[PDB]
């Protein structure tokens, strides 16, 4: 329809994602759970790759102060769910070694941890560390819209057409 979850798209290359798709998804995926929180929906924690959804327009949104569930939560499960995706199908030997920047943004979101940074406290913080792997800042947004809306026609492709 106008939407793959990350988990179709994992099984239709059936290849891990790239390096730049994984910071996209961080991005938007952010973006998107920073404007929910906004609107009061309910924080929830990413069990799998299923609920990512990316759509056709480079969206990524996450489908089901203090509560039941910190950022800091979802915002775990989020860098766990990437690192998956990172590291699809791939036997322990033929295993994927990330460029430094990257390594270091999904150790700081999954809680595994200038060369050191420092934690990770909000959506926005996650967001920063993703515009900072550009050379112009200020380009992320329609860069990493530009992506996933790249990702989404790809695997739309191999979705329509088995």
């Amino acid at each position: 329809r106008d939407a793959l979850s990350l988990e179709e798209i994992l099984r239709l290359y059936n290849q891990p994602i790239n390096e730049e798709q994984a910071w996209a998804v961080c991005y938007q995926c952010c973006g998107s759970l920073r404007a929910a929180a906004r609107r009061r929906q309910p924080r929830h924690r990413v069990r799998s790759a299923a609920q990512i959804r990316v759509w056709r327009d480079g969206a990524v949104t996450l489908a089901p102060g203090y509560s039941q569930c910190m950022e800091t939560e979802v915002i775990e499960s989020l860098g766990i769910i990437i690192y998956k995706a990172l590291d699809y199908g791939l036997k322990e030997n033929e295993e994927r070694e990330l460029s430094p920047p990257l390594e270091q943004l999904i150790d700081h979101m999954a809680n595994t941890v200038k060369r050191k940074i420092s934690a990770i406290r909000s959506y926005r913080d996650v967001m920063k560390l993703c515009a900072a792997h550009l050379p112009t800042e200020s380009d992320a947004p329609n860069h990493y819209q530009a992506v996933c809306r790249a990702l989404f026609a790809e695997t739309m492709e191999l979705h329509t057409f088995l």
